[PDB]
Parts: C-alpha cells; structure tokens; sequence
C-alpha cells in the first residue's frame, strides 16, 4: 500500500535523545526525514513544570556536565546570549546524625562523631589490606562498595541510602556502571583530612556547572527545537505513535496516519517500543529489565532564604526520617524559578501542616525546594501520604522551622524514572539491542537505551546524534557500547559545523 | 599569486594509507581532492617484485587478519570474483636447536629437551610467582618478556629474536604496544603441554586468510586505484614533490606544477615531510626518532619443494645460526609467484655456493622462499656479503641442500623499514604528530605516524580512511590515536555502502 | 586405714611411657616407688604376638625413630649386643592404580599417569598462588592438606587414604599436630622431577632405622623390664587395677588389695583413668575425646619372598579394593619373625581361599606380611570378613598370585588404637590434664596422654620420664606441652648416667 | 702434681649468674663446689654504688620482671620483709621535641606536630602493606624495623635512638635477637589512637615491678648471697682468678691457690676468659665479639618531685641535645635512694651549671636522677665534658631550671657495658660455645655467654641454674639457646625447693 507519508528516518520523541537526532539529521541535511512526539512540548524528561503559584519544577534537579563539544555547539546556538545562562559552583551535602556532610562523604569523615569516625576507618582498613590483594573483580554493586569503601562506610551511608534512591538493595544490582560516578576512596588522604578535620570538596563530575536564565531546564529543549524546520515535525496527538510494523516499516498514530521509513529511531522507553510491535518475543525480553518510578516534589515557601540554607545546590538524605532520597534548592539556580518578591501569595499552610492565622495575600521574598522519591515493588509509596511525609521530613531534617509559612506545593509522579542497572540488566540488553537493529532500528535514550551510565542529557542527546552518525557515515556508537571510553574523555572532534558543511558552503562559489 | 592546481584535499602517496585517503574521499566525493605519488606503480611498499627469472616477491610477503569490513569491501569490490583469491590457515615456525618449534612457542616447548624445557619452565614459575605479586607494569619491552614469559624462554627465544629484527635490545624498547601481536601464557597450559608433550599450534593473530591468485599482494591496490578517476590521480615526475610551503598552503614538483590544498593529507615520510617544508623545529622532532633500515631477499631453487618444507608458511629465527630474523615460503602462497612448470631455466648455482653440475636449463617445478632481515647503526650487515651469507644460512637452518640448485635470486633493500618503538617513541610524536594539524597535516601510516601497533597494510589503509572521515565528518582516528580499542575489536559500521550512498541513490527519484 | 602398701610413687602399666617412668625412678633411686601392670608381661602396645605356625607380629609395624639421646641409652643398655639389631633403610612405597608410588608422594608425581599428573600439578599450582597471599592460618587438616598440597593430590591420595587410616573424614580432624610427620611439597622441585620422570626418597624421619634380633617389638620392652628391681613391680591378675580413690591417695587391685602414694603416675587411657575413679565430671569430659579402633593382620606364607617384593619395608593403599590403610614385610625386618625354612609347615589355603592340592607338610623358605586396618564409628568393619577380605585385598593389589600357598594367619582386634586428633581434642584436654594434676596424676601415654603427635614409642617412653622428672626435680614437660620443640631437636642433655649419679658414686671414695 | 683442693664445680664470678649457679648447686645439695670472685662483696655488675654524701645508685635502672618462679623463690627467700618491698607501677615517656611521649611511643603519636604525624602514618601505610605481602625475612636490625614502623616512625624514634643506645648504626646489628614475632606493623590501633588524640602509654593499672626498700640491687645480691655457708666462697683479693688451665681442670688464684674441677660454670668475659686459659684459637674468636661501653650518671638536687617530673619512673632521648638515651628517676623507686630531707649538704653546683649563691649546708628534701651514656669506637665520649653534658643536656630537656640545685655528682664508666646482636655475633658465638663447652666448660655470662636477648638478672640468674642443672639433672639450657621460649612463658616449673628436695627431707624422718 501507500504509508499516508514518508521519509528515509523516522524519530520518535522530542526528549533529548530525539532532540540529538533531529539536530544531526537537520546539520547534514542529506536524506528525508522527521521527528514526532506524543508532547505538543519538546524536551520530555528534561523538560520544566509550574504550579499556580508560579513555582517551576524540573524533573529532579537537573543540572548540566557535558562531555561533548558538539553537545556544547547545539546548546550556545539555541542560548547564544551571555545573560541567557547562570554560572553556579557545585555544593553538595549529605544529611548524617544532624550534619551536613560535604561531599565527597569519605574526607569528610573528619566532620563526624570521632566513634562512628572509628567505625568508618576501621572498616575501609580492611577494604584496604584486602585490596592491596586483588588480582580479581566485584561482582555486585554492593560488593564493589564494600570493596572500594570498608563496612563502616556501608553501613553508615552507602546501602540506606542507594536503596532509598534505587528502590532495590545494593546485593541485586551491578558494579559495572560506576566509573566517573561513584566516588572510590583513598585512605591515606582521609586519615589525614581526618587528623586536620578538614575538607577536600574538589572532586566530582560538577566542579562548575551551568542553568538556564529562565524556563528551567526545559528551556534548553524548546530553544534548541525552534532550531528546526517546523513542518519537519509532529507534536501533540498527531505525534501520538500508536502502532508500528517493522516488517512494512511503517508506523501508525493516533490519527491513524501511516509513516514509512528507510531506518528508525527511537527513544520511547524500549518495553513500550515492543508491545507497540506487537512482538511477542521482543515484549517477553524486555520484561527482564527493571526501572524505578519517581515522584517529584516541589515546595514554596514565604520569605527570604534562610542562612542554615546559603549556598547549598542540592544535597541527600540516607537516613529513614525522611521519605525522599534527595533535595535541593531551586531559587539558588536563577531568580526566576519562583515568583517575583514583589508579588503576594497567601500562606497555603504551616510547616508542621496548620492553618495559617489568616487567609491575607503577603509578599515578602520566596524560596524553591525540589525532593524526590522512588518507588518500586520492593518499595512502594502511598501518594496522599506521601506529600504531608516529605513536608514532615524537611521540619525533621531542620529545614523548615514549623513556623514556616508554605506558599506554595507541587507533587507529580513519573513511571518510568530510572533504568535500574540490575544484573539482569546487560543479558536482556545484549539480547534486545541487536534484535532490533536487524529490523533498522536503533533503541536509544534514558529508556529506548535502558542504560543508566549513559543516561544524563548530554549522554541522550548524543546517542541521538550518534545513532544518526552511524546511520549515514557509519560512525561508531560510542556513547552507546563504550561509556567508560566516553567518559573518560573530552569528545572534541564532531562539531555542529563539519568539515563536509564547510566544503559545501566552499562549493557555493 | 594563484597556484597552478587547486584541490579542497590534496593526497599524497600511493600508500595504501594515502589510497585509503583517495578511497573514502572519491566514495563520499563532496570536496575536491587528488592522489599524487613519485612511484608510477601503486601499493608503494605493498607492491610487488619479479626477478628476471620470473619469480614474485613481496616486500616481506604481507598476509592479513583483518580488522576493518570497510576494508575487506574494498578488497572485495577489487577481486569479486572466486577465483581471484586462495585460503589458508596459518603455519608458522620458530628455528632452535635442530628443531622446529611451532607457534606459540611455550605450549611446544615439550618439542625441546626435558632439560631446555626444565629452565623453561623454572623461569616462567619464579616469573609466575612475581606475577601474582605485581600491581604494577614495564617501562620497557625487556621487562615486558620477563614479565610475563620468565627467563630461560626469553633469552631462548624473545630477546634474540627481537634482537634480530629490530636491530635494536629489548631494552631500549617501550612495552606499550601488544597484547595483539603476543599471547598471554599461562603457565598452566604450558605445563599441561609440557605434562603430555601434545601438539596444538591455535594463537595468533594470523589465524587464517586470503592470499591474492597473481600479482602477489600488489595487484590489490594496482586493482584498487585503478577504481579511481584517473584525472584526480598523477604518479610518475608528474607526481613528485620537490617542496611543501607549509603556511601558503602550497605545493611544488619535480615538473614544477603547483597544488594550493584546503587540507593537507601525507601519507610521506613523517621525517621527510619535515625536511620537505623544511623547517628546523620540526626536522628537529622527527630525527628525535631513528628507525632500523630492512633487507629483503628472494631465491627460487628447483624441483618440487621438498619433504621437510610441505605445509609451513612463515619462520622465526632466533639463532645465530644464521643472518636472517625471519623467513616465508612463497610459492607456498600462490602457484603463479614463480614462473610455470614448463619453462626451462638453467641452475644459477648450488645452495653450496659452487658451481652447478648443469648449465643445462631444465625445469622441474620451482619453489620460492623469501626472507628478511633488519639492519642499523647498532646492527650492521654487509652489502656485498649479505645474500651468500643469506643463502649460507638457508642451507645451515636446514631450508637447503648444498645439493641444491639455484634457479633465481632477489634482493633489495629499503632505508625506512620499520618504525622502532623507542622508549623514546611517544615522548617526541607527541610533539611531531599535533603539530601538524595546527598547519591542516594528517600524517598517517607506517612511517607517517611511526606506530607499528598500527603498521600494517589495512591499518595504514585505514589511517587514510579516518584521517579522511575526520577531515569530512569530523569522526576520530581510533587507529591513529587508540589502538587497542580498534585492535580488541571487529569494526562493523564504516563501509564503501553508506546512507548518504543509499539515498542520494533512492533521492535521485 | 592402712593401704596394704605405700609407696611415694605409683606408676600405672609397663607399657613404654610407664617403664620411662620405672627407668627415671630406678636411675634417680631416692623416693619410694613401684609399677603395675594387669599385663604379665610388659611392652603394652609396643609389644609382640605368635602364631601357632611360628609367625611373630608385632602391633601394626612399629619401627624405630627416636629424638631421645636417653631413650637411646636404655636401649643400648638392654640390648648391648652389636648382633642384638639389624640395621634398615626406610623403604615406602603408596598402591596408586597398579603403581609403586615412592614415598614422599609428590615429587615422584613423575611414576604417575601422565593426565593424573596434570591433575595434581594443576591443584599444587592453585594451592602455591594462594600460599603466596597467606598471613593467615589453616583451620582443619583437611584445609591444611589442601593448602599444602592442592586439590589434585587432596582428591587422589590425600583425603581417602587419611580417612581410611583415621575412621574420619579430614575435615572433621585438626591440622595442629602434623609437623615432623605429614609432608608439605614444594612446587618448583616437583615439576622439575616429574619432568625428569626421577624421584627423591631421602626425607622424612625414618632415613634409617633399627630393629630388634629376635622376639619382635616386645624384646625390647622385656629386656627393659629385666634391667629393674623385680620385687618393685607387680604384673598379673596382681598387677590390674580395679578402683582409685585419689582422694585417699589409694589405689584398690582385682585381689583387694590397696596402696597408698604421695604422687601417681598413669599410663592406662585415661578415660577408663575416669571411670575408675567413679568421677562423673570426669568421664563426661572424657567422653568427649575420639579414638580409632586397630584389627591386625599377619599373613603366613610359603616360599621365598618374590622379586615383585624384594628391600620393600612397608607402604600405604589410598584405593578402596583393599580393606586395610597400610602393610609391612616382616620377613625383611629379621629372619626370626617367621619360622625357619628348615622346619616343614602344611599350607593351610590357596591365595584365592580354596583347598591346596594336599594337606602334606613341606618346607621352603617363608615371608610374612602385617596389615593394619581401622574402624570407628564412621567406619566400621565386620570380623570375620575382615580376613578374607585382606587376603582378597592383598589378591588384587598384585600382592599374592591366587596360586599362592598360605602358611599362616593372625588376627586380633585392638579398641584403642589411636588418640584421634579431632577438633574437639585440645578443648576436651586443656580441661582434662591440669583437673588431673591437681589431684597429684600425670595422666601421660598414647592414651593417658592421648596426643598422637607424641603417640611413638620413645614420645611415650619419654613422657613417662618427663612426667617423673617434673615430680621430683621440677623438670618441666616439653615431650607433653610442646611437641613441636621436642620434635623439631636433638635431645642431648638427659642421660641414663646423669650428674648426680656420677657425683653420687664420686662421693663413695 | 696436686691442687690446692678438688670440687666437681668451680663458678667464676660472684654476679648474678655466679650466683644463680652457686643457688642451685645448694638446692641440689648432690655434690660439692667452690663459687669465687675478686671482690669482697657479692653482685659482680648488677651491683649499687654509694656516694660521699650518702646518695646510692644501681646500674642503669635494675627492674623486677622475672619469667621465673624459681628465681622469685630465690627472692622472696632472701629478703623475707613486705616492708622491704617498695611497689611502683610501671610509668614510661619519651623526649620529643619537647614532648614526653607514654610508650609505646607509636600508639602517642597523637601529642606530636601533626606533619610528623602524617609523615610517620604514610610510613606505616607502606609498611604496613608491603609487609601485606612480605615472603621474605629481614636481615638487619634496621631493616625489621622500619617493617615494623614505616619509614615516618622509623626516622622520628629508632634509627637515631637505637644508634644513640646501641652505639652503632642499627643497620649493623641483626634483628634475629627479638625471636619470633613478625614486624607487622599495627594500623588500626595507631590510627585510631590518632584520631582520637587519645593517650596511651605505658601501663596500668597492672603494670608494676618492686623495688629493694634499701640497699639497691647490690643489695639485693648481699642479701640472697648471704644465705650460703661461708667456706664454699672465695670473694676479694683472694677469690681473684688469675689463670685458667682446662687440662688439669685447675684454676690458677691470685694468692697463688690452685683448684680442681669437674666442671666449670665462668661468668667473666667470654675473651677475658679465653686469655686467662691462654687458649691462642679462642682469643682470636673472641677478638670476632662486640659490645658497647658504658657511662653511668647520676644526680643529687634539691627539693621535692617536681611538676615536670610527676611519678613518672623512667624515660628516653633519640634526640642530639643530651648525650643519655635515658634517665630514671630514682627519687620515686626509694625514698633511701637520696639523704633524707634533714641531712644537711652544702650546694656544688647549679642546674646550668653555675655557682651555689650559698655554699652553706642546709637540708631540704632532695631527689635523684640517674642517666646513662654510650660508647663504641663508632661514638667515643669525653669524660670531663661528659658530666657537664648530661647536666646541660638535662637541662635542654627541661629536667632542670637552670637554677635547680645540685647536691651531689656521680660518675663512673664501666668497661663492658652491653654485649652487641651485631650480624657477626653468632658468627663468633655458635662456633665459640662449642669450642668451649666440650672442653667441659660452661661459659656463661653477659660478657661470660655473651646474649643480650636474655640479659636481665633472671636471665643471668637462671642461666646458670639452667647450666647447672644441665651438668646434674640433664637439663636443656633454654634460656641459653632458646631466649624466645623462655621469653615467651611462665616458668614455674624448677622451684628452689623441688620435690626431689622434699623427699629427701620426707626421709630426714
């Protein structure tokens, strides 16, 4: 038959992934092409939210580190203006028998009460003499925890707190996705941090980084759409995709449109990309998998920020006081991820959940706090409860007095939040991966990928850009089957003018 | 002033790098670009020999394990018939006392007294030992042997032999560059052998492959540019150039025609090149670097080839006993290397070195052997002595029979013959090789970008080919830059059939 | 009351330990003392039985090694006579499929099935890598044998053989009590022998050793008797002790009647030591101790011992055809073990168990073989079987052709055998020994004492000294609490003429 | 022709060997012997001097530890009175920069400069890590040392301190005397001592040693010499030695006496012995021997233990302002080892050295310091300077206010202070001893044998008991060649009354 259009390359979602996609596919301009989304409003996970109030809300705190120089091209052409972007310094916490713990944890110790200080150096003592041992490797993650840290270490923050963020125990996923993540100490140093009770706040992906003025994080992806040939892409429920036949290469939408396509891409969450199939199969592979599904919490509050609070980005929690595994503070991102002073809200409640003496609308300065919460089959969450809960562990963590005056809330939950790095994990993959290639198509994204390593913006939008890379240059996907490779580097060669477009606009002579 | 000639890529040297340059350029053919070469024939160093008695000989005889389908496509597209090429697995050899010992040579050592293989042995225990007890790794290449061989093995075998063709100790060589090249031992497997005195000869990188019917392994890259359009293409006095302008981004010859370049690819002699655009600063760089000089010799001899020769292909000589660092059986390769059973030639001489009983011409079928030998300041041979003290050694290491009758001989000699990886090596590429780039220079191979890990036919080839992508579409020379990661790995993806190939096709509807 | 009698010391048996104690008492003269045995005569285990055909056996093989300088002096003095000994050199030999194995196992690996010697090389290299990375110590034998010997040699030999001599798995025994006795091999001499096929049997305690004349194993321990005062012992339905009260210091006799002593020295297992006393703590920590249960085999036969024999002492059967752990040839030890040929036996069986051809009387020469097999709880044995299936066992390890002629046969079953070093042991000891001190009793022997590391004759012999030495002149006892000292030395400096004699006699001028 | 008179036992020397022998010899009461010494008072060097105005000081601070019960029998034999017993738990520091540091002086760290404090801890990390993996054993003292330390410890205590005792360079000397303990050094424990700043020196609440309520440990020897019969000594003058001839078994006197022995037990110099028997082989042996010469010093003041001073009992100096490497303060072990506060003395001199104001005599309290000074040819003293040193350098310590007042001084050097565990000292010894000892001669002493490990006063003591016992009871010397034994337990077991005692006086009835 006759697919109702179509064109060499078919991308599905406007996320970052399919953003990556779009924009080499634009940048080379060689073959037919076009991209739709299910989302009248490009960026999908990385994309900004507000309540009534006039709070915005990313999806948990994201914030921007980048390997890619083509990654880097892309974002100051669609944000091009020195004043179109903040510059902030990475300031990290962890909340530990009340204190704030700089991160990373392990020279810090030094800020710890001296007999858990013991227990900390004691068990890293082991790990240490134990290692200097090893010609061998770390099976699980936990394993590798305990190999890398010590048993005081753990116990103490390790465990609690990555099942309260995975939402499954450290014992039943892998060690082989850690590399420029996860933070491995070094004992000499941390006796020595420690005998000076001082601290070294240095290391980590973040030393800098940077947040749009304004629009949050979804911004970026609006900016960087409007990039695009407009009539080059489908959003809304014309971008729906309901239904796809590889066989024919042709996708049917919620409009009953068909498309046609040479290859695919796709960054929909790869579960669903085989049900759409209708290959059984494919769905029984994809089964194996498992992910953690978030809830985002957002919180305005009356008055000026308060000084226990300053400089502080963002910050985690392993103890049970609370049911969020992370926070952080919005309003110290840009001005306008909250209301302007100048503006009056009234007080919606107390910190400790009470009517507020009265109804008036005040003004006064505000103040931004986003928390998340995981869940999954070996822990679920109660959604009613779950809200008051997060708002009971700020008054328990000292970070609002009671006497708080809550402007403003916000609660959202996201099924699909994190690829769960099992160790199930990279047997399904390997299976699944190049099942689908065979049929032209590449499975890409947070989701369409399934590997967490990998699964940061720039990580997305690049598997984007390489997927297309190698779908026309053969180009190599690195990003995809070489993370460590990756980001144990500085990608500078692929810019977002190459050498092929510059000898085009040479030929126009 | 305009120059005579302009190109958007220059290319030169018929190198199968440069050819793989001129290969990946004409393929994806956006920018303008040309392949200029003092020699007339293609291959360069690939290319191959015939004495005036009608035998072939290679320069060393090149076999291949390839790495790149990019590459076996080209290979394919030039010989796409059957016929066109023959297969083999591979038999290789290694020349110590009185006796042929197979590769890889520990397994074998059961081939050896119980006494050799006693030492042998003890080396590879103590060295075992030490093993299990170092985190740590080589400065050089002689500690790299002890390492991870021991003693008595090395000085049998490794020391001398690298001796032999490198013209240079073990010592004075960086470790870097293998774990391709070599096997990793264990000293268990050897045992085991050494327990049953069983026989299995699997390691090796020349596990199996295609040799070319006729024209040796020369014919590959005649056939291969001869794909080329021929106006983008001059070798001969019209080919040469006499000088580089490095910053006027200009080129002069031996005819006098000039090349302005918007990219400068060379294939050429690093070293040359410096000295060519004549500048101090970079001829400084490169004599950083020295390089051991090689002697290739062939002879055919009469007769079908005997008894003890049948199936071998390849043989290492780590003795003294003799000159030469290595041999081949040639006529092993292909019927058409040496003349046809029919023709009549007369004995040249004796493998004794006396006169022939003869002067009669008569045939036989012949056989042809090729040998090599490096040579330098620090291992120097006679221009004079070399072939009777080749053809000495033949008859000594058993290749011969006084008796026997010599119907040909070749020899030639090569200034560069091998890039040597110094200890000194890198300290300085990295200062010769970026420099270049600075002035639009991909200087690319064997004696391009002097890294033997990446020396051979389809790597050179293919440091073309990426230097090319790089230039075009901005991809990264993984071959160049990081060897390993090409080498542990089948490269799928860069292929002679691209998208933009397939859709400028389906477009053109 | 009055004890019928009263001495200052008491010594319980005439077994070895309790004629070391007879001898010291002797030597020094200056208390009061005495020494019974329920046996009339003397030598306990140590001594020898007869076969109505005229075969002597001893218990189970006992050859002589001795670290005691004063051991050797009584010796010497009961047995003076140059031709009162026959000289030997150690000879030992393990049945391992169809195999002489030579003793020491390991390093004569090279006797082996060339797979069984991978095997057992493969297992030894694992145990030598891993012994590399020890601080640490072995807990069980089991774990010891495997450390020391790897899992080739463990599984082969090792563990059934161990199991077969002890009546328990070697898990369940300790690794404490091994030092001078169980061999630890040595990887690198080891390969190097097995890959000369050659051997070395110059190690372990036996290099040579000595044995009585005439009247076996027990002559020893009558001569050493008849050196004493004979109204100073008591040896008979006289000698058996029935009751003790130690707290009367009294000792009560099968013929009622008592003796009172100021110390008591026993050499009788001290779990019937217990239950004579009618101590019930006592015996219930007793109970706790595990012993192996001995059956003794000798075999009388016809004809002079065969070639497929020859200087052979005794040697060991890990297999499961034979039902005994160890065998000896008597006959090579001294001609008066057996009869003599002159005299003219009936042969009572075939090799097979079938009638001879006559029932005539006739002579030859002889030989005679004594095997010893265990059992416990974890393997028990049935009596009358347990012959013939010798005989059998001795048929299938190519011991007697079934055509053999069968002179004579021995039998006996011992219930204590052997102290069994289980895991239990020390804890059950450490309580047992000092409770019994305190009540003025040296509980010392094979199994008074029930330390098999000092189970051997001169260990016992010694302790008896020691434990008497302690008594009276505060000598501490290092042949009880430190076994490896006594073991890992020569003991020079007690004598059988000491100081004190010699000063005694200087003082009668 | 004949001796003066003939004893089976001839003892040399009056110490505290001379006197353990001797001890014995009467326990026994078997035989007859003779004990001498050149001086009138029993003690040799472990003796008390006395000076003009009455204070006393022993030999470089004599403390009680005693392996042996026999010994303390001995003690408690000799001196029957609990009011002449003075009791003083064991209190130790170190002079660090300032500092006194409780040992062990690792575990105290913590009260150093904290770069020190991370330098010794990275020293102990190495250390502690390549001992992880140490197959091997240390061959100098130096060498175990800083595998016991790190390299940090290792530079701020041993190497400068040890040489400052020991009087030569520590990497001359073996570490073999300190037996059998593995240096392994302890992480955890100084770490966490660290973190905690924590103090922990010395010990208590057990850690004790009793001291003689009058009389020092000259004292000591008077008073358990005395419990001899007087004829059976030679002690001034008269008890000289003079001449050895071991042929005749005769002992030349001074006065010109004669005497016959069986044996001989000799305490003088192993040399010094080797000249009086004029035996040429065994002086050029005992020319291969080594030991340091000894300077003793103490100090009389004025005043009451002062704020510094506190009831800390002794303490050590690696550092180069004072030339002691220890000093003990006698003031707390007696109030005897000073004149009584009412005893009126004028003032000689002044802390710094300068002049009494008032050269009247007054009394106050006073108090003592002893200290001791060391010599080889490798660190040769000066006798005036020395004095004056020590005050100065006591002063650099702080020991004094520069005013603090100086009642009394004493000085004396003592030729053979120390014998040295250089490498060689085995060397000499094992073949020296030999030598000896077949000659039937028992040389023991601290210059008599020669062995530092066992060097204490019941080392010495019990060594002779032990030679003695040897010649009459047949008794190993342990505490000769087996220092770790005797170092590592109880020895309770020879007690100065043994049960071959109690019999005898059982039949005095």
């Amino acid at each position: 038959t006759h697919p109702d259009i179509s064109v060499d390359v078919l991308v599905i979602g406007a996320g970052p992934t399919g953003l990556g996609a779009a924009k080499r596919l634009n940048q080379i301009d060689g073959p037919s092409w076009m991209i739709v989304d299910s989302n009248e409003t490009p960026g999908g996970l990385a994309s900004t939210d507000v309540t009534p109030e006039g709070f915005l809300y990313d999806v948990g705190g994201h914030v921007i580190f980048s390997h890619y120089k083509y990654f880097d091209d892309c974002l100051d052409e669609a944000l091009p203006k020195e004043d179109d972007w903040y510059t902030h310094q990475r300031i990290s916490y962890v909340r530990c028998q009340g204190q704030w713990v700089p991160y990373p944890f392990q020279n810090n110790i030094s800020m710890l009460p001296k007999e858990e200080q013991v227990k900390c150096i004691d068990g890293m003592i082991d790990a240490a003499l134990e290692a200097r041992v090893a010609n061998t490797k770390p099976k699980t993650f936990d394993e590798w925890i305990v190999r890398m840290m010590g048993t005081g270490i753990a116990d103490l923050f390790m465990r609690p707190y990555n099942f309260k963020v995975w939402a499954v125990p450290t014992t039943k996923m892998q060690c082989a996705w850690l590399g420029e993540r996860v933070a491995a100490p070094n004992l000499k140093a941390v006796t020595t941090n420690v005998i000076l009770g001082k601290t070294a706040g240095n290391w980590g992906p973040n030393a800098t980084f940077r947040f749009p003025a304004r629009g949050g994080t979804g911004g970026i992806w609006i900016a960087v759409a409007n990039t695009l040939p407009k009539e080059k892409t489908r959003f809304g429920e014309k971008g729906k995709v309901t239904k796809v036949n590889a066989n024919n290469k042709t996708v049917t939408l919620q409009d009953g449109t068909t498309i046609g396509y040479k290859k695919l891409v796709s960054t929909m969450a790869v579960d669903f990309l085989a049900e759409a199939m209708n290959d059984q199969e494919l769905v029984g592979l994809t089964k194996q998998l498992f992910y953690s599904s978030t809830h985002v919490i957002g919180v305005g509050v009356r008055g000026s920020r308060p000084e226990r609070i300053g400089d502080k980005c963002w910050l985690y929690f392993p103890e049970d006081n609370c049911p969020f595994y992370a926070a952080t503070i919005f309003s110290n991102y840009s001005p306008y991820n909250q209301p302007e002073a100048s503006k009056k809200l009234p007080t919606m409640q107390l910190a400790d959940g009470s009517r507020p003496q009265s109804t008036e609308a005040k003004e006064g300065p505000y103040w931004s706090i986003m928390l998340e919460v995981s869940e999954s089959s070996m822990k679920p969450v109660n959604q009613e409860t779950i809200l008051a809960d997060c708002i009971q562990g700020l008054v328990n963590t000292e970070m609002l007095k009671p006497t708080d005056e809550i402007v403003s809330t916000y609660h959202r939950r996201f099924d699909h939040g994190y690829p769960t790095p099992t160790l199930e994990r990279e047997g399904a993959l390997t299976q699944i991966l190049p099942k689908l290639q065979d049929k032209d198509i590449w499975s890409r994204g947070r989701f369409g990928s399934w590997r967490y390593e990998v699964g940061n913006q720039d990580h997305s939008f690049m598997l984007g850009v390489e997927a297309v890379d190698n779908i026309v240059n053969g180009a190599v996907e690195l990003t995809l089957n070489y993370p460590d490779f990756v980001n144990g580097r500085q990608n500078t060669e692929r810019r977002l003018v190459d050498g092929a477009q510059v000898f085009a606009k040479s030929k126009a002579q």
